[PDB]
């Protein structure tokens, strides 16, 4: 299909969805858009927000139902319904930390309180968690490279933008962060995406 | 399987599961825990909150990735990976918005004024939207009943309790909830089940 994904220019909910195209072998316009241009095209979203994937003209929304729509049948999917279940319980939990803290709060000191109080005291309890449930294992879930691994490498590269220390103590998870940027076609898309912060 | 879910003693998260339960007729165990017996149970899950669905013994969580693992090869999934997709996305934009309201804040008025800028200001955009989506349609996808009706019904239901007056301007929204209401085994579940405020 025609693939077309429009969000900003940055990381930020869209990589998911980059990371599996990449891996995948599928061929896709990366439509950045100008900050410039926002005002003016939310009013043609479905819910006014972005990440949208256009395929052969029908909007599909929502990053993370994107992503298991890409993944379904694929070797990134879980291989049992229960992994599945426990790829989709992995990729909320991120998603429900990451989508805490206030991206867009126009007041900075209320943004600063409120970015080191998740940092300092809800994410040491996350990073615990997600080791303790890894364990000796190579991947999160099953016996292979799930997108609940991608997102967990996605998650923490922007947690470590703001929390540099973060992974001290857990020195698992910096070996599957490493083991999901050695993916080839992964390495290949980290090499060549735009910098950005998020 | 045996099933047994933990939660609250109220709708809250674990409500589009028990509508699933209902649905296809599965028999469960309603374990409603009480906030004294919570930081006990809480130690011993792996990420610390609920709901919690134990399948024979084996502890899965994240509500929406549960209601999904049950939904799996059912008609309440969607028929295509498309409508599949079209469901999950329906579902995300739901709990979004739920998930913005500051249910555990600890100072009052920072909670109950980020509610009514919630509710006032933010829900009517929202409704609009999931109007224009249904687009005069019977069902938010396809041509059945799935579960994404389900989680609009269970939404809608908790925001009219804070906004009476939600669905004033979205008629066909309304005849949405109460055709979720009207089906048998939904129907029956909604009749007996804990009368709780939330
Ligand atoms: O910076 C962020 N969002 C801004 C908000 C203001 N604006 C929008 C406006 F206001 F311009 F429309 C520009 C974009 C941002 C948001 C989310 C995440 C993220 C989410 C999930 C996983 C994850 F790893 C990262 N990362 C960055
Ligand atoms: O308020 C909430 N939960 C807390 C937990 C402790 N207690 C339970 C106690 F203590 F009362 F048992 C009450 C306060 C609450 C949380 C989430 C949602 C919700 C989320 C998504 C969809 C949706 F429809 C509803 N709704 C209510
Ligand atoms: N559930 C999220 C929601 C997407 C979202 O809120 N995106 C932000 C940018 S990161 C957005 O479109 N905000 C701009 C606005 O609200 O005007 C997803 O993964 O798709
Ligand atoms: N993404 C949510 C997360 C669940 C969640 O945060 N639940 C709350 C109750 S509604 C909880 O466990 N609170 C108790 C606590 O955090 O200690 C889900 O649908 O499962
Ligand atoms: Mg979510």
């Amino acid at each position: 299909p025609n693939y077309k994904l429009t969000y900003f220019n940055m990381r930020g909910r869209a990589e998911i969805i980059r990371y599996i195209f990449a891996y995948l072998d599928i061929q896709y316009e990366d439509h950045r858009i100008e900050q410039a241009d926002w005002p003016e095209i939310k009013s043609t979203l479905p819910f006014g927000k972005i990440p949208i994937l256009e395929v052969d003209g029908l909007t599909l929304h929502q990053s993370l139902a994107i992503a298991r729509y890409l993944t379904k049948n694929t070797d990134l999917a879980g291989n049992t319904e229960m992994e599945q279940c426990h790829v989709d319980a992995i990729v909320d939990t991120l998603d429900d930390f990451m989508s805490c803290f206030p991206w867009a709060e126009k007041k900075q000191d209320v943004k600063e309180q409120m970015f080191n109080e998740l940092l300092t005291y809800n994410a040491p309890h996350l990073m615990q968690d997600l080791d303790t449930y890894l364990g000796g294992r190579e991947w999160l879930i099953g016996n292979s490279v799930t997108w609940a691994d991608f997102y967990w490498e996605i998650c923490s590269t922007t947690l470590l933008v703001f929390k540099p220390d973060l992974l001290d103590n857990h020195p698992r998870l910096v070996t599957l962060r490493k083991k999901v940027q050695a993916i080839p076609a992964v390495a290949n898309w980290i090499k060549r995406r735009p910098q950005t912060k998020l």
